[PDB]
């Protein structure tokens, strides 16, 4: 049950280098689920991705995916991409998106409709929503704008003259909405996060002058390996996922709850560095859930260190765990 060339996953590695510039051999695996057809897609079918996949321009857009080897994550990410859909097609002005998945995360937000800046002797206000269908809730549509937090934002700048540039934000938490006080308002979305948002990038540590001198080419000696978690912080899982759990999210169909259970398969790697065979447990890294496409993207990791042998890496297999 060895296999190099495995009959259902899509198994990929790439090199990475880690805080100390070294290298790091990182195996994923992926598997997706179409909620639509009740099946798993075949290999040839999944992707494993290289890169980031932004809507726009790269640090300036929301973050679609982010790439699928990270050399580490401490815990199981849950992400979404989608849109609000209003039960039954009947417009509303606002309503509930929430991802359930037992144990780990129950988190509801609210979509309101679309709305104007309201200008008032200086004093800017905003109007009442528009009804929808069905709207985007990406990071463009939560607070944000000339904000570290979230620069894609809107309802956060330095002047009125800027904010009535900006979309007024629409995704919110419950019992939050927008307030010229931006601070006391959170970021919300089941997105994934930017590494261009601060509760991300402040994780790489500081690149300052000492760095540059003194630590450089090593990364800052704040890094910080949480960096690599993509998921809001309340959509990162207790610890890795084990199998079985049960995934709900509703809102995000006009007529039914998508509903996913997690396979209980488990995967262990072996990579060959010479007459070294090294053997790691993979975890699952990320739960992606994309309920435009009616599919669920499950990808697997695990990382070899290698500085002391790059070149002489032969093979890679993976089996499952009886």
């Amino acid at each position: 049950w060895d296999i190099n060339d495995h009959p259902y996953l899509n198994i990929k590695g790439r090199f990475q280098r880690d805080e100390n510039g070294d290298e790091v051999w990182v195996v994923s695996a992926k598997r997706m689920w179409s909620l639509t057809q009740n099946e798993w897609l075949s290999a040839d079918e999944v992707e494993i991705f290289d890169d980031p996949l932004y809507a726009g321009e790269p640090g300036f857009s929301a973050m679609i995916h982010d790439h699928e080897f990270a050399i580490h994550k401490h815990c199981t990410d849950v992400v979404v991409s989608g849109k609000a859909r209003a039960y039954a097609k009947r417009p509303v002005e606002q309503m509930e998106c929430r991802l359930l998945l037992d144990g780990h995360i129950d988190k509801t937000l609210v979509i309101h409709g679309q709305r104007d800046w309201i200008e008032h002797g200086g004093s800017i206000t905003v109007s009442n929503p528009q009804s929808f269908i069905d709207c985007d809730i990406d990071y463009s549509h939560a607070i944000g704008g000339e904000d570290e937090r979230n620069r894609i934002g809107g309802g956060v700048a330095s002047s009125n003259k800027v904010l009535l540039t900006q979309r007024v934000p629409s995704v919110f938490y419950p019992k939050e909405d927008w307030d010229a006080t931006s601070k006391k308002v959170r970021v919300a979305g089941f997105g994934p996060i930017p590494p261009f948002f601060k509760q991300r990038y402040q994780l790489a540590g500081t690149f300052d002058d000492n760095w540059l001198e003194n630590r450089r080419p090593l990364l800052p000696v704040d890094f910080d390996r949480r960096y690599y978690q993509s998921a809001p912080l309340d959509q990162q899982c207790k610890g890795y996922l084990q199998g079985g759990e049960r995934l709900m999210l509703s809102g995000f169909s006009h007529d039914d709850i998508f509903s996913f259970r997690l396979p209980r398969e488990k995967y262990r790697a072996s990579a060959d560095f010479g007459d070294d065979q090294e053997f790691k447990d993979l975890e699952l890294y990320t739960v992606f859930v994309d309920t435009e496409k009616g599919v669920v993207s499950l990808t697997y990791s695990a990382a070899f260190a290698c500085q002391e042998k790059e070149h002489l890496l032969k093979s890679t297999s993976i089996q499952a765990v009886v």
